[PDB]
């Protein structure tokens, strides 16, 4: 017999999601309104004395008016956007972030300076400090080709590496290095070989250099050093004449001609692993699917959670008006930044402390159906706009239904089990950031608990290995190669709202005490207590998870309680991966990362501090548009809106187990907010999705409840995925 | 079209399983040389002045004959019991430990004191720290009748606690207290209201009672105190008499009439969430099992791993030679012992310091078959020994293949997409001892990594709340109850052999450190460094997780090395719940349990060193016949046979989400034994559950590659659980 077959159910979110990305004629009537207030140049055409566009997207609304809106009957906000221009026809060229709004764009609609979630007060970022760009890219690469591509710098780098400058590709560290003290720009750079297959970082080539790039013209642009084999040339010539010499050391050369080692996909030669003929694992919903959805809202609901998604060419998906059995529990949950900071011997790693939302997380590639994502997930089209063209993007991030591989919870006694199946939600996605794929994963539990994780995969960036200097950097992992030491840092914006906006964070201390009782005069006991501490004030030196784990930490409602009096509360609890930056002060990042230094920290909730980093930042390195520790500033937290901020992070030591891939099993942290007294009781009770089994002693017979669940016997058809939605690409582009 | 059926795959284990339980056959032999050999009554009709025989199973083979039966074509190593006897018939009564082999019983088998792999010397164990056994629990359980079933007692118990003596259960601390300085043994005790539902621990009455039952002569057993609201009375009739005063205090007594907040099963009164009228996902095997077994040897094969299991009493599951791709990487893998230390303002909780292998972790009850384990697990029977009893044990552990939520492995570049599915191998069993239910699961991964995890559920053990001295120990959770505040720490033998048995230990340690490169002269950069160190000797302190998880911890093969020159490693990596003993210096633990201080310990491979507690440790307090810091003598590890012992714990402070039930998903600790350096590479790459997709530039087209596996269409059958196995109990028993 056949298993009873239900349709998909869809919707209507209780709200229109005022957090949405613009929509594409939203966008066009902005890029318009540019076009005919400004002299805006075509970015094919532009040059760094130009004006063009950049970026068009959504302006979230301020969090006191989207509340009122949401929950007392208040007026949509004004639907704005925030566009960056860069605008060169001045003395000096900059980028401008500007504000446009109300939209639809009527009478009412102005362009005015934007600059409030900006630390620094400005709404302009320099042009020496500005964002790396398609412009500043195209001038760059051309400027290291007028260089690196004359007769005696082809046969310098042909002799020292061993393949001629066509099989090989030359590229510049980020950030650049701005030096306000003395207004110079310069960056440091190096070449890998090419191949085939996108394993260039896997064949660095040992090959350094440093430019200076000051200012918007580009022929007073200079090489400044080649450096090779920890020496430094300040010519070309320098360098030739050295290796003519009969003591000059050449170090050993790429095997240029034995690659396969940087080569993912199966070896079609590989024998099979027993049994391996056979398919692995499916899930299945035999009885159709549990979670529902607005699709024009974006919208979704499963066993009485709610929420909206986001998405923002910047950082990808954001979550808002999370609610669990008809109650709010976090108003924002927005992934901030993603950095990674090597540390290394070389010019060009130890240069390198890349921020992820300035190359953008949001404005990468499809899902890939039945891999990426059980084949029994929904997939949801998001864009973007970047450089003259509106990017949709089919099979933008996936939500499924998982069954876990243990069960919720369970009781065995008294001649009765009772056991309740774990299924979960899951909102995926996954962004390929050149070498890096990142994935993204919001799991959602039956009880009101959420876990955010994050796992790493992809190519590493490796370092050449040299032997006199490489080794406190990292280990050889192949016959050239260095495995470079590596943080991965990430942001999240956790913004709780336990039981309203007005909370007071908090943490149970655990400790061993000597103690005497009342009941045993005289003896005196080691054993331990708890002392719950108040976080009264920001903490400039934020949070970081204690010893031995002898902590809780806690948002609680500032005044409602459950019915034992206790403050009802959210428990912010690590999992793994509970690690902030290695390295102190870095000459990449003085000012630009000043989250990623503890574990977590708590400030009170401000629209002025709406994200903790910006795609504007990386080059600012004195300067940035957002400087995070301006949010801490000793306010009081104690009955207030707090917002935390959570940081997740990996110390990454690539070993073999790292080629030709980083796995994901491996690289991987969580967090979850779990609910700490805030019911009366533990609130899974009432899923249909369990069993009460019972046995009578007297007359031995046995009985089963599975509350209308029927696993008799039944067929399914096991589904092919949406392999034909699925094409290679950053989005389908309209210009 | 269906799917490809395929049967289940059995093989032939490369070797005898030299671990296994005692057969049936092999038990009786035994028994019957015991009864032959002394007088032995059975234990039905035995008391602290007769012999009885407690336990009889595998003595488990020393290393190097094991090995050399592996590896080298040696002999089978001599097949031996070890039985526990209590003797009584002596003016002193004491358990002994004896060796009964060889067998099968012949005229070369001998009965033996059996000590080696105690640390006291030991083969007897006092009476008055001996097993709580079915003997001494009757006793006391009958002591306890005799002095609170009195008729003034009886006026006692109902006047404060409100309900009479039938409607309540008196019941004793563990361990008990024991005195060497005195000679005498004391124990704490308390009372619970009597419920159908297993949930006395969740109704305590704060009626506490302290006695001496030193020596076998019960008629000198005393109770020493009644004690309630944290004042002691030295007999019945002073508490009768102070009762009777007007100035007395009686707290608020447990509502009985109102229990359902105890209840775990569904409500079917309570309304079901949006769509839970669907059955949640099942995982399928679309062309059936790809793991193999041989069901006479317990040995198992899955995609180039391979393993036998063995099952003891004390313990439940232990694994032993682990192999992947061809090489041995785990002698032994074990579970040692699990404790749940409790701190409190009461006699009872304050004095609870559980062994849990006193109790026995292999001697519990099946698991349900579908939500205990997927539907598509294997489940294999084991066997025990207790008390003149062989009891077999269906369901008692299964073996399932999951496909994990997220991919292995992936990358997209260069117009292609590469990603590695992650089926997992994962052996489970749960351990339901008496309020607490233990889930563990062994999860073994397609490039030679293990996940070892533990999760926690059931009930907890709650205290009375008394609102002048509870709060520094737990929070209230009900009208009368506290969350009683307890360390959970379980303990792992880890015997690693990388590369053989000779290894060494190692930890890159991770820091910043401030430097100046030939590069930069005269610029002092703050970056960061690996460092290797070697663990030359054993270390009393042990391991500790590192601050900011600023190191790694490797086993390392002493002298083979990977293509690179590295050594052959495999990292010990934490997961959550990395945490050690809060308490030091316990009354209820002096040194019964000495490994549960740090994270981890490191030492020399000995026979003698066999296990880190024993089933008669936990009376034993201050000379158990297991001392783990025995094991810690400077011994030196460069070179050696290293093992690890590992240890997961909890710190639990169970707030609302423990009632009625703690719930497994926030409840759960894991470490993972992962390679590192010990391939050339990541050796997963030969699966063929991977896809890999290419489009090509010029002609548009997109190639997928399967590599064999079809994701077509097609039927399958989704196969009813075999609920029928299950029945209730804890084994099925024959005298
Ligand atoms: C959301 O909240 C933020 C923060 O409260 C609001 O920021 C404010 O934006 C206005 C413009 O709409 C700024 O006013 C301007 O100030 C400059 C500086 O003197 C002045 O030259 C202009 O004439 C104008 O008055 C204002 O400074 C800024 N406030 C802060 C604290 O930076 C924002 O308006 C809110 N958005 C919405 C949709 O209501
Ligand atoms: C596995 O290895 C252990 C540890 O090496 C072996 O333990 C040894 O067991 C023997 C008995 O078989 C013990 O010998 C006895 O010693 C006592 C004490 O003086 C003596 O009274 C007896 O006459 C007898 O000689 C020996 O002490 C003990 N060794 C240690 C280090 O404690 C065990 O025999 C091995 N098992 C197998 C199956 O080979
Ligand atoms: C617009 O800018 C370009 C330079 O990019 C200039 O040649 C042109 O004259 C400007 N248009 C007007 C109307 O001023
Ligand atoms: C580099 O120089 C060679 C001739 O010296 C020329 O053939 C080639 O096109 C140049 N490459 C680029 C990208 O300018
Ligand atoms: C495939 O396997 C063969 C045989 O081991 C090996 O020589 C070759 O390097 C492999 N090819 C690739 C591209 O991985
Ligand atoms: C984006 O793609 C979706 C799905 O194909 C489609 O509904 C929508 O019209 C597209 N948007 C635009 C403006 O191309
Ligand atoms: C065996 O022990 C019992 C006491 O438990 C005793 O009465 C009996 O006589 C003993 N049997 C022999 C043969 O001595
Ligand atoms: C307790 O005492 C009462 C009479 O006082 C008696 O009826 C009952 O059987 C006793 N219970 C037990 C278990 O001895
Ligand atoms: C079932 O639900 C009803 C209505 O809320 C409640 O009164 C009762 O306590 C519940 N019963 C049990 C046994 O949980
Ligand atoms: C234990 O149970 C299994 C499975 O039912 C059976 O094969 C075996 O004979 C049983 N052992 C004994 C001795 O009862
Ligand atoms: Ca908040
Ligand atoms: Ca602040
Ligand atoms: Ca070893
Ligand atoms: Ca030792
Ligand atoms: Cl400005
Ligand atoms: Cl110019
Ligand atoms: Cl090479
Ligand atoms: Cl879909
Ligand atoms: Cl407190
Ligand atoms: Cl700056
Ligand atoms: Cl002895
Ligand atoms: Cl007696
Ligand atoms: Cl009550
Ligand atoms: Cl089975
Ligand atoms: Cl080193
Ligand atoms: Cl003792
Ligand atoms: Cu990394
Ligand atoms: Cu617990
Ligand atoms: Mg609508
Ligand atoms: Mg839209
Ligand atoms: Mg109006
Ligand atoms: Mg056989
Ligand atoms: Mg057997
Ligand atoms: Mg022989
Ligand atoms: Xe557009
Ligand atoms: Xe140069
Ligand atoms: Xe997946
Ligand atoms: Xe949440
Ligand atoms: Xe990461
Ligand atoms: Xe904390
Ligand atoms: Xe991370
Ligand atoms: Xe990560
Ligand atoms: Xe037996
Ligand atoms: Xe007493
Ligand atoms: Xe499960
Ligand atoms: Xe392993
Ligand atoms: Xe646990
Ligand atoms: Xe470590
Ligand atoms: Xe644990
Ligand atoms: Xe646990």
């Amino acid at each position: 017999a056949e298993c009873v077959s239900n349709e998909n159910v869809e919707i209507e979110a209780p709200k229109t999601n005022i957090w949405t990305s613009l929509a594409k004629e939203e966008v066009q009537e902005v890029l318009d309104l540019l076009h005919s207030t400004y002299n805006i140049t075509e970015v094919t055409k532009a040059d760094f004395f130009s004006n063009y566009v950049l970026w068009i997207e959504t302006l979230k609304p301020n969090k006191t008016e989207a509340l009122t809106y949401l929950d007392e009957d208040g007026d949509l906000p004004p639907r704005n956007a925030r566009t960056v221009v860069y605008f060169g026809e001045g003395e000096e060229g900059y980028f401008e972030e500007l504000k446009v709004g109300p939209l639809p764009v009527s009478d009412e609609t102005t362009i005015e300076p934007l600059s409030f979630y900006n630390t620094n007060g400005k709404s302009k970022l320099p042009f020496e400090v500005g964002h790396l760009d398609r412009i500043k890219s195209a001038a760059k690469s051309s400027f290291l080709n007028k260089n690196l591509n004359t007769t005696i710098m082809r046969d310098v780098l042909e002799g020292l590496i061993g393949v001629p400058y066509e099989d090989m590709g030359c590229h510049s560290a980020a950030p650049q290095l701005h030096d306000p003290a003395t207004g110079a720009t310069v960056d440091y750079g190096t070449c890998n070989i090419n191949t085939e297959n996108d394993a260039e970082n896997l064949v660095p080539t040992g090959f350094f250099f440093k430019f200076d790039m000051t200012g918007r013209d580009v022929s007073q642009w200079k090489m400044l050093e080649y450096i090779y084999n920890n020496k430094v040339y300040t010519s070309a010539e320098e360098l030739y004449e050295a290796m003519q010499k009969d003591d000059f050391v050449t170090l050993p050369k790429i095997d240029v001609d034995n690659l396969d080692w940087t080569v993912i996909q199966r070896n079609d030669s590989a024998p099979v692993r027993h049994l391996d003929d056979r398919k692995s694992p499916r899930l299945v919903e035999p009885e159709g699917r549990r979670w529902a959805y607005d699709g024009d809202e974006e919208y979704f609901s499963w066993m009485d959670w709610g929420f909206y998604t986001s998405w923002s060419r910047d950082t990808g998906i954001s979550f808002y008006d999370i609610t669990f059995k008809g109650e709010r529990i976090v108003y924002e949950l927005s992934l901030q930044e993603l950095i990674a900071e090597y540390g290394s011997d070389d010019p060009f790693n130890q240069h390198t402390f890349y921020s992820d939302i300035s190359y953008g997380v949001g404005n990468r590639f499809s899902l890939v159906p039945g891999y990426d994502c059980p084949s029994t997930a929904g997939y949801f089209t998001t864009d973007t706009f970047e450089y003259d063209e509106f990017y949709n993007r089919t099979l933008s991030y996936c939500v499924f239904e998982n069954q876990e591989d243990y069960s919720l919870l369970r009781h065995t006694g008294a001649s009765y089990s009772a056991i309740t199946q774990n299924p979960t939600l899951n909102v995926r996605f996954i962004s390929t950031i050149g070498n890096y794929d990142y994935n993204f994963l919001y799991k959602f539990f039956l009880d009101g608990t959420l876990e955010v994780s994050v796992r790493a995969a992809g190519y590493i960036q490796a370092g050449y290995w040299n032997p006199e200097t490489s080794a406190p950097y990292g280990l050889k992992i192949h016959d050239v190669l260095s495995g470079s030491f590596h943080d991965h840092v990430l942001n999240y914006k956790v913004d709780l709202d336990v039981g309203g906006t007005k909370n007071r964070a908090s943490q149970y201390v655990m400790k061993d005490v000597d103690v005497e009782y009342p009941w045993a005069p005289g003896t005196v006991y080691n054993t331990k207590q708890i002392a719950r501490e108040v976080f009264e004030n920001e903490d400039f030196n934020g949070i970081n998870w204690p010893e031995n784990g002898q902590g809780i930490l806690l948002i609680e409602s500032a005044e409602e309680t459950n019915s034992f009096g206790n403050p009802r509360a959210y428990n912010i609890m690590p999992g793994g991966g509970g690690v902030h930056r290695i390295v102190k002060n870095s000459r990449s990042g003085p000012e630009t990362q000043n989250w990623a230094r503890s574990n977590l920290f708590l400030t009170k909730h401000k629209d002025t501090e709406l994200r903790s980093s910006t795609a504007l930042n990386t080059n600012a390195l004195y300067d940035p548009p957002v400087n995070f520790n301006a949010f801490l500033d000793d306010e009081s937290l104690d009955g207030e809106d707090i917002v935390a901020w959570v940081n997740l992070g990996l110390h990454h030591l690539p070993n073999s187990n790292d080629l030709p891939n980083t796995i994901f099993s491996t690289a991987h942290a969580s967090f979850m907010l779990t609910p700490f007294n805030y019911f009366d009781s533990e609130n899974s009770r009432d899923t249909t999705q369990q069993v009460f089994y019972t046995y009578d002693d007297e007359t031995e017979e046995s009985n089963w409840e599975f509350y209308g669940n029927d696993w008799s016997s039944c067929g399914v058809e096991v589904a092919e995925p949406n392999f034909e939605d699925y094409t290679y690409g950053r989005g389908t582009r309209i210009n």
